[PDB]
Parts: C-alpha cells; sequence; structure tokens
C-alpha cells in the first residue's frame, strides 16, 4: 500500500467539490457513466484492430450495483481499464489544465454540473461519496486498487481481491445523507434524465 499526495490543483478541486454548497449532486452518476462509456469506446476501437484484446472478456457494458448493507453504489464497466501509471501519474497530470479551466469558469458563472466539459468529471464522485475506491484492470497490467477519502492523498495497491478480467469498478462509499442513490427508483430516474443515450447496456442491479 503506497500513499501519494494529489497534485495541489486536484486537491484544491476536490475541496471545492466537497465544500461548495450545491444541491444538484445527482449529476455524479452521468459523469461516471460517461467515463465508463469512453473507456468502453477505447477497448471497442482497440479490439477492432486486435481481436485478442477481448480475450479478457467480450461483453462491453455497464453495471450499476447498489448495496444498502455496505452503503455503496458501484459503477462497473468492462472498458479498457487503467494502468498503474494512469492511476498514480498520467490522469492527475492531464487533469491539471482541466481543473484550472473549470475553476476559472466557475468564477465566471459556470456551475459544478458542467465539470464534465472540462474532462475532470471523475471527481464529481465526491459530491456524494465520503470515500471512493477504484478497482481497475488493463490488458497486460495487473489489477490495482486506488482509494481516497480526499484530504490531499490517495493510495494505490496491487489488488489481491476477486480478479475482474478487464475494466473498472468505481465503488462509492456514500455520505450518510446521500443514501437516496441506493434507491432503485432514484437511480432509474437519474439514468433516464442524464444518461439516456449511452451506447452500451446499463444494468441496474436490484437488492
Ligand atoms: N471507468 C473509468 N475508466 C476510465 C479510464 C479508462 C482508461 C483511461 S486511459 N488508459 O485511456 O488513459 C482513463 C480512464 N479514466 C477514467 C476516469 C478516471 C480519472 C481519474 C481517476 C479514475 C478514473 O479513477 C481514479 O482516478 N476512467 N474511468
Amino acid at each position: 500500500v503506497e500513499t501519494f499526495a494529489f497534485q495541489a490543483e486536484i486537491a484544491q478541486l476536490m475541496s471545492l467539490i466537497i465544500n461548495t454548497f450545491y444541491s444538484n449532486k445527482e449529476i455524479f452518476l452521468r459523469e461516471l457513466i460517461s467515463n465508463s462509456s469512453d473507456a468502453l469506446d477505447k477497448i471497442r476501437y482497440e479490439s477492432l484492430t486486435d481481436p485478442s484484446k477481448l480475450d479478457s472478456g467480450k461483453e462491453l457494458h455497464i453495471n450499476l450495483i447498489p448495496n444498502k448493507q455496505d452503503r455503496t453504489l458501484t459503477i462497473v464497466d468492462t472498458g479498457i481499464g487503467m494502468t498503474k501509471a494512469d492511476l498514480i501519474n498520467n490522469l492527475g497530470t492531464i487533469a491539471k489544465s482541466g481543473t484550472k479551466a473549470f475553476m476559472e469558469a466557475l468564477q465566471a458563472g459556470a456551475d459544478i454540473s458542467m465539470i464534465g466539459q472540462f474532462g475532470v468529471g471523475f471527481y464529481s464522485a465526491y459530491l456524494v461519496a465520503e470515500k471512493v475506491t477504484v478497482i481497475t484492470k488493463h490488458n497486460d497490467d495487473e489489477q490495482y486498487a486506488w482509494e481516497s477519502s480526499a484530504g490531499g492523498s490517495f493510495t494505490v495497491r496491487t489488488d489481491t481481491g476477486e480478479p475482474m478480467g478487464r475494466g473498472t469498478k468505481v465503488i462509492l462509499h456514500l455520505k450518510e445523507d446521500q443514501t437516496e442513490y441506493l434507491e432503485e427508483r432514484r437511480i432509474k430516474e437519474i439514468v433516464k434524465k442524464h444518461s439516456q443515450f449511452i451506447g452500451y447496456p446499463i444494468t441496474l442491479f436490484v437488492e
């Protein structure tokens, strides 16, 4: 288990998302589904040129898994997955320009729902989650667990839990007052409103 500091701009973004009063929290779901869809687009493209890239699973889709016992909502995809370098370095580095632009837009009248237009929608997870755990497996790399409760740091470890094949699971440990997002009716509503045209099956698990 290694502990890393977020780059200052990302820690700043995370604090803004946690601290700002903003009632329209439900858009976190569209942001994460969109991330999943992008990752599924990547493996679909790559597998078209190299069919063996689907040896780790042919099916391209999204699962939404609420668990009231654990108070978690898990977004699972069989997209391309992330490498250790992505989790530790690449994605945070790239996110710096998007963060800065988002923060400037918010000063000029944008609102937190527009976060995806700056390519940093993953962090919208913190609108609703006290802790986010990401399990991810990319072809030719090992399975990793990334985790953060914000506060300026995150961890990465090699994951020795159940193997997942290929893709990403974002496990949202929901804030105590955000359990509405475990409700079937509420999730279906939000998917219908903001994620209506995703080009992959989205299966909402029931409890
Ligand atoms: N679900 C999902 N999948 C990805 C993803 C997949 C591949 C690639 S890659 N190798 O082409 O650069 C990037 C991906 N990025 C995201 C979004 C994201 C951003 C930051 C994260 C994160 C996910 O998990 C922890 O920190 N996500 N989110």
